[PDB]
């Protein structure tokens, strides 16, 4: 089985192509920021909208949500998002989850089937918002680091995340308690 | 709160302190690692022992189980495995759990303390071998770019985990999948 070749081999793929970074990010440090990200999300969705989401699926695809770019690469979304591209790399996308893990146990292979081809759309919309405010996060700490070249893509995640919170009440919660100041200027909890 | 700040932090925080690697390694990577070893661990091991592990907690105490290391630095196992400061670093790691999440909404503020203070002593086990296992590929990579300096590594953390092989099935049948060629040499899956 290639899986945990895999899990090590997404250090390897870099985000932000074609954008100055001081700090380079791969996706296995945004998967990461994305996993807990995601669970904070459910926590607040689940006291706001009166619910309980199954947290082990939900964790469980934020942790996969970008396995695949261990084939395509990561796209970023300029381009995925163009019209000519958009509904190409989603079909390029579907081809790769069809062919990835080849030699498994049937626990590991239908677990792991059930993850990539989820059609659970309340946990893809989590990991969607989460995918969306780490990038947000990315762009605050380049800025906080002086990056001038992330203040426009800030701005423009950041307006469209203020657009989200207008619609998803456990985002508007969720910027409220961690998004108006980051990253922390001064970090007391280490002391 | 401090919690998302803490999340982006751990990518501050680098193992493998006074080795040269050729890649570095920050706490998010790792943890990344981890929950994903961690999963799949869990379901090797309830096939083979007849359970199930409630996977929410799992994933969400590997998730966080190295977050004390944004106030500790991460101390490497040899020298926190001194019989001098095995037992203080334990009652550190203890005091810092206790001064974390401050000002958090008692939905993350108990969920969260629920998960570090964790007394479940199935999911710490699973999480204490999927970190071994995690220093062992760590240990595996570094020695495939052809990293000297690792070889003496990889041979006392492959040692440990044969002999824990012996004595917890599922970490054998983990092995038997994953750790006989590893890292891939030829990264098929890719085209
Ligand atoms: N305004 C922008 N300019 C360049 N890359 C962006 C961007 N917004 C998001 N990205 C990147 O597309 C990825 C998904 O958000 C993100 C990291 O690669
Ligand atoms: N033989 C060894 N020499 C130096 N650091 C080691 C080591 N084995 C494990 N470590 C490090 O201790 C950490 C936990 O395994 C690991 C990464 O920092
Ligand atoms: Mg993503
Ligand atoms: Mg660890």
């Amino acid at each position: 089985s290639s899986l945990l070749d895999i899990i090590y081999q997404l250090r390897q793929v870099p985000r932000w192509d074609g954008s100055f970074q001081f700090e380079k990010e791969d996706v296995s440090q945004h998967s990461f920021s994305v996993i807990a990200i995601s669970h904070i999300l459910c926590e607040l969705k689940e006291t706001l909208e009166g619910k309980k989401i199954n947290k082990e699926k939900l964790l469980l695809y934020a942790l996969y949500h970008d396995v695949t770019e261990v084939v395509s690469t990561h796209i970023i979304s300029p381009v995925k998002k163009n019209s000519i591209l958009k509904d190409p790399f989603n079909a390029f996308r579907e081809q790769i989850k069809n062919s990835l893990f080849d030699n498994l146990p049937i626990t590991l292979s239908d677990t792991l089937s059930t993850i990539l081809n989820n059609n659970d759309l309340e946990i893809q919309e989590i990991v969607e918002h989460a995918d969306h405010v780490d990038a947000y996060c990315k762009s605050c700490i380049e800025v906080h680091r002086g990056n001038k070249d992330f203040i426009s893509i800030q701005r423009s995640l950041g307006d469209k995340l203020d657009n989200l919170t207008k619609e998803y009440p456990y985002l508007k919660e969720f910027q409220n308690l961690f998004l108006k100041d980051f990253p922390l200027e001064n970090k007391n909890y280490r002391y």
